[PDB]
């Protein structure tokens, strides 16, 4: 996985709150989805730091997130519906939460995002 063990707090939260109810990949995705859906104070502004060019280039884009994607999407990865403030401001796309950096959100929203970024660095468990 990755040695990103910043402190055991997040390992504990993952195992005993985020995915405690899970068993297999679909249920682990639902565990993450339900925790984030309950925690994130969407709609909020964020930067979509789109991973690009197959070189980990970051094509940043400034967006307003509207909410998490449907559970049918959230079975496959964590995703959010977003409106491109710098390209539409009147239409909506979908982005990976893994490629989003929220702006001026609450601590609990930032916490869920940070917690997910450790799981991203880990190379996942679903």
């Amino acid at each position: 996985m990755a040695s990103v063990e910043r402190d055991e707090t997040r390992e504990h939260r993952i195992e005993t709150e985020i995915i405690v109810d899970a068993e297999d990949k679909e249920e682990r995705a639902m565990g993450w989805y339900y925790y984030l859906d309950d925690t994130l104070e969407f709609p909020f502004m964020g930067k979509w730091k789109k991973k690009s060019r197959k070189t980990s280039t970051i094509e940043e884009k400034t967006v307003e997130v509207l909410g998490m994607a449907p559970d049918d999407e959230c079975l496959k990865d964590m995703y959010v519906e977003v409106a491109d403030i710098g390209g539409k401001d009147d239409d909506v796309y979908t982005a990976k939460l893994s490629d989003i950096e929220a702006i001026d959100v609450d601590d609990d929203t930032q916490e869920a995002i940070a917690d997910w970024l450790y799981w991203l660095a880990r190379g996942y468990k679903f």
